[PDB]
């Protein structure tokens, strides 16, 4: 008869340290942080949101006055 086990070595790429360097971000945690920061611009949220990962920590980092860069071709 036919024949078909599908199993391949579902061994990836060796557990990375810390995954960083950027995260995906939605239009919805841009307005989040811009709302609860609105001394902030919304284009610098988006890029803090990426690099952070969190609405929350952008939030966090902003009442607490730290540096708000903007994103790559903004400049």
């Amino acid at each position: 008869g036919a024949m078909g086990p599908q199993g391949s070595t579902q061994n990836a790429l060796r557990r990375t340290g810390r995954v960083n360097g950027g995260h995906p971000v939605t239009t919805q945690m841009v307005e989040t942080v811009q709302n609860l920061a609105p001394n902030l611009h919304p284009e610098q949220i988006r890029y803090s949101l990426e690099n952070t990962g969190s609405v929350e920590e952008t939030v966090e980092r902003y009442l607490r006055g730290d540096e708000f860069s903007f994103p790559p071709g903004f400049e």
